[PDB]
């Protein structure tokens, strides 16, 4: 799925070999964006960037810029393309071009740039890193082409879907599909170092076995300690792992299925609404004196990708005097009404409201029209219950 797969304009890396995106590839320059369909960054940023791929169909035009390609990588799924660039957060973005004397890359200074900033730019590049022709520039922008019009053909009906409605109740397997998600993926991408992460990472899981059982964390923790000097960690044998741990998701592990965090639209929703369930889950199911918002903080930390989210998330205060539940439910409630009114990037269909809705239950509001806490954090000891 990824972003980019309905636009034309862009090609979808899934391998970081250019001889196999087409047989000229490997000569000419590409401009190239990393990102993850998770982060509320990149999730943003696909409008500006496909605004500017759609520019670079001019056919006939001695426009420097012409010859460039635009071209994507999911950070979600491509993990291993990702790797090899020690990309971690995103979006991110990459000039490449040929090596003249396998390709030579150039990583942006600036990765958030406005159509033109991103033309000139690109511009700027092909001249200094090419020798400009013409035999060069129609070679490309035909490849360019034939990728494009090609890519116009994956795009009853092939389109025609139905009418949406948002299931609001809460199921374990949008909840495990998150705890997989977060494993196989986050991980994945990441790895288990330094200490302080891979520190981060056990407390963090050890925590989940403890507090939800059988979601298949067993099976991760003993995946875990696997890794030695001798038996370091490779995403190869960890997301392999991981699926034989039998986390009760729903899907492929290539594609998680989710019901209560499903969007109007499969690019809505999904990992990061699954993410807070979990969380909340987290704080409800906890043993006692697990910390938990300690914990869950600390995972974040080092396993969030989405580096705008982390990073206040990371510095919220949290006293454990008090209920880990009223707490976390505040903060995410503190997310809903900043994200509340932005537009760019979000389901159409599902508003950020101040959780829980007054339908939601009644008994949490009061004559006035405000929460009273002690009922909120009962209602919360109930939706996020987890029983096996
Ligand atoms: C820790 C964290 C920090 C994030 N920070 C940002 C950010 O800064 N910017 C950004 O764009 N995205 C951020 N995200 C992603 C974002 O929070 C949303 O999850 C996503 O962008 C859209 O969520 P949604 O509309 O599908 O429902 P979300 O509210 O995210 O999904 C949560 C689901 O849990 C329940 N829920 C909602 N509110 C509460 C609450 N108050 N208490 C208990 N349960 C609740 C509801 O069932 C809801 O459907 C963050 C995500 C996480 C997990």
């Amino acid at each position: 799925p990824g972003l980019f797969h309905l636009d034309s304009s862009v090609v979808d890396l899934s391998g970081d070999d250019f001889s196999r995106v087409h047989r000229v590839a490997p000569l000419c320059p590409w401009i190239v964006l990393f990102y993850n369909d998770g982060c509320g960054a990149s999730r943003r940023y696909a409008s500006t960037f496909s605004k500017f791929a759609g520019g670079l169909k001019v056919e006939h035009g001695k426009d420097a810029l012409q010859i460039a390609t635009a071209a994507a990588v999911n950070c979600a799924s491509e993990v291993d393309l990702c790797r090899k660039y020690d990309i971690n957060f995103v979006p991110r973005l990459f000039f490449f071009y040929p090596r003249d004397s396998s390709l030579e890359h150039v990583a942006f200074e600036n990765s958030h740039l406005e159509v033109d900033e991103l033309e000139s730019e690109v511009r700027r590049l092909v001249n200094k890193h090419m020798v400009v022709d013409d035999s060069l520039k129609e070679r490309c922008i035909d490849m360019h082409f034939k990728l494009y019009t090609s890519k116009e053909e994956l795009v009853s009906s092939t389109d025609e879907s139905g009418r949406f409605v948002e299931t609001t109740e809460l199921y374990a397997t949008d909840i495990a599909g998150a705890f997989f998600s977060a494993m196989h993926y986050d991980v994945s991408l990441v790895g288990t170092e330094p200490r302080e992460r891979l520190t981060a990472l056990e407390d963090f899981v050890l925590l989940v076995k403890d507090s939800l059982p059988s979601i298949g964390a067993d099976g991760v923790v003993s995946a875990l300690e696997s890794i030695t000097a001798e038996r370091p960690f490779t995403v190869a044998s960890w997301q392999d792992a991981v699926v034989k741990s039998g986390i009760p998701f729903d899907g492929s592990p290539r594609n998680v299925r989710w019901r209560t965090c499903r969007g109007s639209s499969p690019q809505y929703r999904g990992f990061p609404c699954g993410m807070w369930l979990l969380l909340h889950a987290l704080t409800v199911n906890t043993p006692a004196d697990r910390n938990v918002l300690e914990v869950i903080q600390n995972y974040i930390r080092y396993f969030f990708s989405c580096k705008e989210s982390r990073d206040h998330f990371i510095q919220f205060n949290f006293s454990p005097n008090e209920d880990p539940v009223l707490q976390l439910w505040r903060a995410h409630n503190n997310v809903n009404a900043r994200l509340a009114n932005v537009k760019d990037g979000a389901d159409p269909l599902v508003p950020k409201r101040q959780f829980p809705t007054l339908e939601a239950c009644t008994e949490c509001y009061d004559g006035a029209g405000n929460f009273i806490e002690a009922h909120v954090t009962g209602f919360l000891k109930q939706r996020y219950l987890w029983d096996p």
